[PDB]
């Protein structure tokens, strides 16, 4: 692909975050805390799960970005929303307003309803996220494959403008510690 000219500089928001996660002062790393990190609530914060928001909203053009995943075994990324539900269970697809990808329990799967199993020979270290707005298209890419495809979303419906999103998944196994990090440009 060649997408990477779009590239973007995504900051995470403090705000959106579920309240035992902890940003990083340069805003381009998240991990799962092993407590509360004894912020006030909000009606941004996502209750049920480790997500945040990036704080850079899209409703034109074309825009790509990097996330790095290295020794994760869960997480979801991709764009969704800035209306997404925020408050307890809800599932990550189109028709809730989330375009996302899934790493669990030694699978890929793409977030449609139901879900899509992903075909990927190599584990992703850093994945590539592109959307066009205009097309209705989120694409991802697999950066440690050359940047082979992994799934495309087209004829979305948006709907409203876009978030950069992201799932630092639970960490009951001890082996899910890792952050989710923003690769440089
Ligand atoms: C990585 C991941 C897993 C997950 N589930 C919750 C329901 N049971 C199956 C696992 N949900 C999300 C949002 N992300």
């Amino acid at each position: 692909h060649h997408h990477h000219h779009h590239m973007v500089h995504i900051t995470l928001d403090r705000n959106t975050a579920n309240s035992w996660l902890i940003i990083s002062k340069d805003r381009r790393q998240v991990r799962m805390g092993d407590t509360h990190q004894n912020v006030s609530d909000n009606k941004e914060r996502f209750s049920n799960y480790p997500m945040v928001l990036g704080a850079q909203r899209f409703s034109s053009g074309k825009m790509y970005w990097e996330v790095d995943v290295t020794q994760k075994e869960a997480w979801d990324l991709g764009v969704c929303r800035d209306s997404v539900q925020r408050k307890g269970q809800f599932s990550l697809s189109p028709e809730n307003g989330f375009w996302t990808i899934w790493l669990w329990q030694d699978s890929y799967e793409a977030g449609t309803s139901p879900q899509t199993t992903l075909h990927i020979q190599v584990p992703p270290c850093q994945i590539g996220i592109f959307v066009d707005y205009e097309a209705g298209v989120v694409s991802f890419y697999n950066i440690t494959d050359h940047g082979s495809l992994i799934y495309t979303f087209s004829e979305c419906v948006f709907a409203g403008p876009l978030r950069p999103f992201f799932n630092v998944g639970f960490n009951y196994s001890g082996g899910n510690a890792a952050p989710l990090k923003l690769c440089p440009l």
